């Protein structure tokens, strides 16, 4: 069964506008700005933008990946989808 999200766990994350994207949850380094409550740090892939976003935004990679895992014409998507197949732990910084 389903625990909570964590940090390291990957997703396909929804934004308004936007198709379903590779992500990440991200963890808060220390002395950084904390999200609402709530809410986690969404590291995109690909973009490598971050947003904060509750859970009905956030769908399970392994679950969600064969209906979202497909290239898309929007910038960063499809480096997106390698980095979450290929190297989804990296440090983007």
């Amino acid at each position: 069964m389903p625990h909570a999200f964590k940090p390291g766990d990957l997703v396909f994350a929804k934004m308004k506008g936007y198709p379903h994207w590779p992500a990440r949850i991200d963890d808060i380094a220390d002395g950084a700005v904390k999200p609402p409550p709530n809410k986690y740090p969404i590291f995109f892939f690909g973009t490598h933008e971050t947003a904060f976003l509750g859970p009905k935004d956030l769908f399970p990679y392994d679950k969600s990946k064969d209906k979202y895992g497909k290239p898309n014409k929007r910038k960063g998507f499809n480096e997106g989808l390698w980095e979450i197949q290929n190297n989804p732990h990296a440090s983007y910084s």
